[PDB]
């Protein structure tokens, strides 16, 4: 069986010399650098691959696994809210999916700006939040949903779509049925945004580094990475993409951490084997 025990035994192999490979040496060539003393990486050891890297200034990165063109990244500082908004807005972010917990939010012990559920002024941008609607993805998950308007003047006005999943606990891995009804959500929501971009000839729509789907919460590795990994699963033009070359993927265009556990791994292993989709690369 190419789902069987022996098969997922060769995956975790294959991932795991990566992940140690990935790992960040000090002063590290593959991971952006801390400009100059204030805090790049919200963990010493989750680092941001450089060649990749969307701002000098942020724990983020451009990931592609296969067609699926995302943005995936930390829980902003709170000194790298400007720089943070500031990508937002020009990415014309289609869809930022924030999959950090409310309670971690709420606790101050983690510098993680509740900057999304209020309104802040942070530089000279000025953020507006609003709420919206709220969903259910199955199992008592949910997923609150707010509008960004990202203001700064001199700067155009951009609005951005927000689908937070309040109630996802880190290190874990929601259900495939939840983690495919939450891809459907922010495919969805960002089709939406993307849909008013192009109706109103938004130069934005033919740049590849730009409308891309931005995707965290608090280190941007585990339900960042499954949602990432369920999210190219969803898009047709990624047939035959195993599963090995989607984390290896990620981690390459990361660090060596995404996709962090493996009850993570195992939900798009089964979404993988749903869709008859490879494991392993022949
Ligand atoms: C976006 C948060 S995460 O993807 O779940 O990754 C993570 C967060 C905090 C500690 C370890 C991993």
């Amino acid at each position: 069986s190419p789902y069987g025990p022996e098969a997922r035994a060769e995956l975790s192999s294959r991932l795991t010399t990566l992940r140690n490979t990935l790992a960040p040496a000090t002063n590290d060539p593959r991971y952006l650098q801390a400009c100059g003393g204030e805090k790049l990486n919200r963990f010493r050891d989750i680092q941001c691959r450089r060649q990749t890297a969307v701002r000098a200034d942020l724990n983020a990165n451009y990931i592609q696994v296969g067609n699926t063109r995302t943005i995936a990244c930390q829980y902003p500082l709170q000194s790298q809210l400007e720089s943070h908004f500031r990508m937002l807005a020009e990415n014309r972010t289609p869809v930022l999916a924030v999959l950090a917990s409310s309670s971690e939010i709420a606790n101050q012990r983690f510098g993680m700006p509740d900057y999304f559920r209020q309104s802040g002024t942070y530089g000279s941008i000025t953020v507006e939040s609003k709420m919206t609607q709220q969903v259910g993805l199955g199992d008592g998950i949910m997923a609150d949903m707010y509008t960004l308007t990202i203001r700064e003047a001199g700067q155009k006005t951009i609005s951005v779509p927000v689908v937070h999943v309040g109630n996802w606990p880190d290190q874990t891995a929601v259900s495939s049925e939840v983690t495919k009804a939450l891809a459907s959500l922010v495919d969805q929501t960002a089709e939406t945004k993307r849909n008013m971009y192009e109706s109103k000839g938004s130069s934005a729509v033919a740049d590849d580094s730009k409308l891309r789907p931005v995707i965290h919460c608090r280190a941007g590795v585990g339900r960042t990475a499954q949602l990432i990994g369920a999210m190219c699963m969803n898009d047709s033009r990624n047939s035959q993409l195993s599963v090995e070359d989607m984390v290896s993927q990620m981690r390459v265009q990361r660090n060596g951490i995404m996709v962090q556990k493996d009850e993570q791994l195992d939900v798009l292993i089964k979404l993988a084997e749903g869709q008859g989709r490879p494991l392993l690369n022949s």
